[PDB]
């Protein structure tokens, strides 16, 4: 297990997300689904010139899986998946500029729901999760587990859990007062409100 420091700007963003009073938390789901959609777009595009990239799974879709026992909401996609370099360096590098822009926009009257317009929507997960665990698998690379409870650091390890195939699984360990996001009616409502036209099937599992 390797432990890494977030870039200072990203740690600042995470603290803002955790500390700011902001009631419209439900937008976290749209942001995560948007990320899944982007990843699905990419594997779809690449498969057009190299069909063998779908050897790790032809189905392009998103599953939403609530588990009341574990107090988790999991967002699973069969997108392109992330490499170790994505997790440690490259997505953070990209997030720096977006974070800066978002912070500045907030100072000028934007609100937290607009986070995705700055390309850093993943971090909205921390509106509802005390810890986020991300399992990801890119073709020709190993399966990784990324994890953070904020506080300025994250971990990455090679994952020996159940093999995924290809894609990304975001496991939201929900805060004690945010269990509404385990309820079928609530998740359905949010998907219809904010993610109605996503171009991949979204299956909401029930318990
Ligand atoms: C908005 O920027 C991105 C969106 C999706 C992805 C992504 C993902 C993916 C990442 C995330 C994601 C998960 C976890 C973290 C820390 C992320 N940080 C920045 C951007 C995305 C992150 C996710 O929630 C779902 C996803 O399907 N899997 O392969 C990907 N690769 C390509 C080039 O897009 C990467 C960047």
């Amino acid at each position: 297990v390797e432990t890494f420091a977030f870039q200072a700007e990203i740690a600042q963003l995470m603290s803002l997300i955790i500390n700011t009073f902001y009631s419209n938390k439900e937008i976290f789901l749209r942001e995560l689904i948007s990320n899944s959609s982007d990843a699905l777009d990419k594997i779809r595009y690449e498969s057009l010139t190299d069909p063998s990239k779908l050897d790790s799974g032809k189905e392009l879709h998103i599953n939403l899986i609530p588990n009341k026992q574990d107090r988790t909401l999991t967002i699973v996609d069969t997108g392109i998946g992330m490499t170790k370099a994505d997790l440690i360096n490259n997505l953070g590098t990209i997030a720096k500029s977006g974070t800066k822009a978002f912070m500045e926009a907030l100072q000028a009257g934007a609100d937290i729901s607009m986070i995705g317009q700055f390309g850093v929507g993943f971090y909205s997960a921390y509106l509802v999760a005390e810890k986020v665990t991300v399992i990801t698998k890119h073709n020709d690379d190993e399966q990784y587990a990324w994890e953070s409870s904020a506080g300025g650091s994250f971990t990455v390890r090679t994952d020996t859990g159940e093999p995924m195939g290809r894609g990304t699984k975001v496991i939201l360990h929900l805060k004690e007062d945010q269990t509404e996001y385990l309820e079928e009616r609530r998740i359905k409502e949010i998907v219809k409100k904010h993610s109605q036209f996503i171009g991949y099937p979204i299956t909401l599992f029930v318990e």
